DNA sequence: CGTACGCAGTTCGCG
DNA sequence: CGCGAACTGCG
């Protein structure tokens, strides 16, 4: 199995090394043979012999061209005559990329800017996590001493917890009397001892919780300190730090950091992001927090630290559980990519799309595209299109309706139509599929290159549905759900790729046509159920359309609705594929994008509404189900009133607890950047000020207290709120956050 | 580093 | 006030 793959120089020579693991142990192959390149195209062939003569400078000692190579190649399907440019070391590139791609024979030159590692991983057509073997985990955690306004790391770590199949341990410099942990005499030799716990055990996995902007950093600054040679890396390398715009990236050579903040994010949807809120999530079970100020007066009046190493003990067990489930997913995802799982877990859905293209694209010998310059990329910013359609839904009670949605939409349109770049206007086809509205002609006499692509991971991501239904245990179903949703966004994303203004393969016309069809075969299929089989479709949303049949029981909209599946799915071309989601007993549709319905289990499902939306509080969420419930299982508005005024009357008590009014809210950029300064944004600047870090992505949790003007002028963090000195706003909860979700629902 | 558009809903400043 | 802008998140 290949782990992760990097490069060293020797005598100014790239090795590429590969971290392998095979028959259990570690092993380390290196490669002293791959020579960097990158290709140039040009006007006229004789001005390859003053292209060999272009050099730049690098650290004081030249750099030249040190071989040449006429290759032939297809740009987007078309032949394509390049030049490959041979280098000695792979940083010699970007010292004379911009050089070379200015000589005035030059036209453009492209592929300067893979890593050469990830190069390496492309061109030999190597796949990471692919074989029979088991890695070794371990996670862990850190408990530090915090004040406010001290700088980071300032403080002294606390304890070090570990966890894998033997259990979990901490690590601590003062007298803990607990069965699990290890008393040690000072902090320096606590990280010299975790330091030789993971040299023993030796582990090609290493769980962390957000530990690449925390935990790997604070024991850096430390390790700075009080001089330790933290050699976590299989090579003695100490893990180095990354930095990937506004978040940190730490890696350790050998083994895999498995860093749990970024996967849990692309994979579950929730309020708040701590630790306890997702070990709740994923196995149900509660997870108990000690506080940054707790474990301060813990430690310096030295009462109470049974307490906190039960938290730094959990805050291991919990995150090697919960690696312990992730891991095969991100496995599976850099098997599909082709990246190592230290890449594929940080990247979100344009690198995951770019890096298989790319593979792909060298196995076909299709010569990339470059990445857009910032003019570009700007320009494709501003640059938009019309995307699905949404019906105004039809207002009131209605009985008895199905929901039908088209299986994989967008994937299925780009492969049935061939919505390629190397596509779109092709000239000399015998056969085309114009699109409407937007009037994009795409060529079918091949298959196109993305089109091609997008068929095996639709395969992939019914293969684990198909596993999902066989699969009894609600664990195991749990996780294959988190699995297929994440395959459907990456097929869905290869649509957006189209669109995304940094991508290589950057083809506007193909995502304006995606939308095209999609609006097209939703409208159509719409009118097909309306005219044809007597249905009335009330809400309808790019792919799916809630419909009953007027006074129709269950059974017979039921069977009406499977016997338009295959009418409409006869009618339809290729893999186009209406699906059936599902009966409703009874639904509501208040406005777009915002809908309630209750089905033949008297479960309540619901879209967009305050419920499902992280921006409001428990109280509020609460108390929405529970007129949910009243209106579609009990169907009585009175009691429904009834409920709200019980709620209402007791926020006005005080009688509901903190930790059901907490409305959280992310921060989606750098606090100055801001223009318009919110409840969320009033809390983050405050933490910035004395300190605590605020990146983009971090949920604000904040509490309302009492007080007139501004909702952010009297907003502190939830974990500030003390109830003996707090008193959070009875009215603002009552007539901003409890009244307008339920008051318009019962506006029907 | 950074998939797409559509759109309901809130906080804030202000005339 | 309540539109207009900034802002968020869901589908
Ligand atoms: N995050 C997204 N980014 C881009 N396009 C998307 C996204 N989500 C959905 N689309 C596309 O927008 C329309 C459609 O959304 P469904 O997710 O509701 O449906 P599937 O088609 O994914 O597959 P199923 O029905 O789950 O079997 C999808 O094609
Ligand atoms: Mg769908």
């Amino acid at each position: 199995m290949i782990l992760d793959t990097d490069y060293i120089t020797e005598d100014g020579k790239p090795v590429i090394r590969i971290f392998k693991k095979e028959n259990g142990e570690f092993k380390i192959e290196y490669d002293r043979t791959f020579e960097p390149y990158f290709y140039a195209l040009l006007k006229d062939d004789s001005a390859i012999e003053e292209v060999k003569k272009i050099t730049a400078e690098r650290h004081g000692t030249v750099v030249t061209v040190k071989r040449v190579e006429k290759v032939q190649k297809k740009f987007l399907g078309r032949p394509v005559e390049v030049w490959k440019l041979y280098f000695t070391h792979p940083q010699d590139v970007p010292a004379i990329r911009d050089r070379i791609r200015a000589h005035p024979a030059v036209v453009d030159i492209y592929e300067y800017d893979i890593p050469f590692a990830k190069r390496y991983l492309i061109d030999k057509g190597l796949i990471p996590m692919e074989g029979d073997e088991e890695l070794t985990m371990l996670a862990f955690a850190i408990a530090t001493l915090y004040h406010e306004g001290e700088e980071f790391a300032e403080g002294p770590i606390l304890m070090i917890s570990y966890a894998d199949e033997e259990g979990a341990r901490v690590i601590t410099w003062k007298n803990v009397d607990l069965p699990y942990v290890d008393v040690v005499s000072t902090e320096r030799e606590m990280i010299k001892r975790f330091l030789r716990v993971v040299k023993e055990k030796d582990p090609d996995v290493l769980i962390t919780y957000n530990g690449d902007n925390f935990d790997f950093a604070y024991l850096k600054k430390r390790c700075e300190k009080l001089g330790i040679n933290f050699a976590l890396g299989r090579d003695g390398s100490e893990p180095k730090i990354q930095r990937m715009g506004d978040r940190f990236a730490v890696e350790v050579k050998g083994r895999i950091h498995f860093d749990l903040y970024p996967v849990i994010r692309r994979t579950i949807n929730l309020p708040t992001y701590t630790l306890e809120a997702v070990y709740e999530a994923v196995f149900g079970k509660p997870k108990e927090k000690v506080y940054a100020e707790e474990i301060a007066q813990a430690w310096e009046t030295g009462e109470g630290l049974e307490r906190v190493a039960r938290y730094s003990m959990e805050d291991a067990k919990v995150t090697y559980e919960l690696g312990k489930e992730f891991l095969p997913m991100e496995a599976q995802l850099s098997r599909l990519v082709g990246h190592p799982l230290w890449d594929v877990s940080r990247s979100s859905t344009g690198n995951l799309v770019e890096w298989y293209l790319l593979r792909k694209a060298y196995e076909r010998n299709e010569l990339a595209p470059n990445k857009p310059d910032e003019r570009e990329y700007e320009r494709r910013l501003r640059e938009s299109y019309a995307g699905g359609y949404v019906k105004e839904p039809e207002k009131g009670l209605w009985e008895n309706i199905v929901y039908l949605d088209f299986r994989s939409l967008y994937p299925s349109i780009i492969i049935t139509h061939n919505v390629s770049p190397d596509t779109l206007n092709r000239e000399g086809c015998k056969e085309y599929d114009v699109a409407p509205q937007v009037g994009h002609r795409f060529c079918k006499d091949f298959p196109g290159f993305i089109p091609s692509l997008l068929g095996d991971l639709l395969e992939e991501r019914q293969k684990i549905k198909r596993k999902m239904k066989a699969t009894v245990d609600l664990l195991e179903k749990k996780l294959l759900d988190y699995r297929q949703r994440r395959i459907k966004i990456l097929a869905s994303g290869y649509y957006g790729y189209y669109g995304y203004a940094r991508a290589r393969w950057y083809c506007k016309e193909c995502a304006e046509s995606v939308t095209a069809w999609g609006r097209q075969y939703i409208e159509t299929t719409i009118r097909e159920i309306e005219e044809k089989f007597g249905f009335k479709v009330l809400y309808a949303d790019t792919d799916g359309f809630f419909a009953p049949i007027h006074g129709a029981d269950a059974e017979t909209v039921k069977k009406k609705a499977k016997e338009f599946l295959d009418y409409i799915n006869a009618k339809l071309p290729g893999l186009l594929e209406l699906e059936y989601e599902g009966f409703y007993k009874r639904g509501f549709f208040v406005t777009k994008k915002k809908y309630a319905v209750i089905d033949e289990e008297d479960k309540i499902t619901t879209g967009g509404l305050e419920i499902v939306r992280r921006g409001w509080s428990e109280i509020a969420k609460e108390t929405q189900a529970r007129v949910l419930e009243a209106l579609l299982k009990d169907g009585d508005v009175e009691k429904a009133v009834r409920i709200v005024k019980e709620v209402t009357e007791k926020l006005s008590k005080y009688e509901v607890p903190p930790e059901k009014l907490v409305i959280h809210e992310q921060i989606t950029r750098d606090l100055r950047d801001y223009k318009a300064t919110g409840p969320h944004v009033a809390v983050a600047k405050r933490l910035a000020a004395r300190g605590v870090k605020i990146r983009p992505g971090t949920v604000i949790s904040y509490i309302v207290l009492k007080g007139s003007g501004r909702i952010g002028d009297r907003a502190i963090s939830f974990d500030e709120f003390d109830p003996a000195k707090h008193k959070y706003d009875a009215e603002y909860y009552i007539e901003n956050q409890v009244l307008p979700p339920v008051e318009r629902i019962l506006r029907a």
